[PDB]
């Protein structure tokens, strides 16, 4: 398991303190942290969700600040987040979002400490 690796990899996909729903086709797209389907070189995620908090308090849900969820650990308290749902286009640069701003009790995989994975909701795409 390369622990940090992973964290770098959970702050380019889901930890963004400024983001907007504008944001989201811009921001998931190949100029800025070109997030991608997993096992594809270029495909569309159906769904990320970026965390709009700073690194170091997103961290603190994998110690003091979350409780057992599974193999995952829930938020204690709720975060600010906006979703990107796929819409339209299979492929960068054209993966074009629905984005929605919530405030939610956000659920991550958490290892020694550090955030390794989010967990999205289910979605429905396209």
């Amino acid at each position: 398991m390369h622990v940090k690796e992973r964290y770098k990899n959970f702050l380019n996909q889901h930890v963004g303190p400024d983001m907007s729903v504008q944001r989201c086709n811009s921001e998931i797209g190949p100029n800025n942290r070109k997030i991608t389907l997993s096992g594809t070189d270029n495909g569309c995620k159906p769904v990320n969700t970026f965390i709009l908090a700073n690194k170091r308090l997103i961290k603190t849900v994998c110690g003091r600040a979350g409780s057992p969820q599974g193999n995952m650990v829930r938020s204690n308290q709720p975060f600010p987040v906006v979703k990107c749902v796929l819409n339209n286009g299979e492929r960068h640069p054209y993966c074009e979002y629905r984005g929605t701003r919530s405030t939610r009790y956000i659920v991550l995989k958490c290892e020694e400490g550090w955030p390794v994975h989010y967990h999205e909701d289910e979605v429905n795409v396209g």
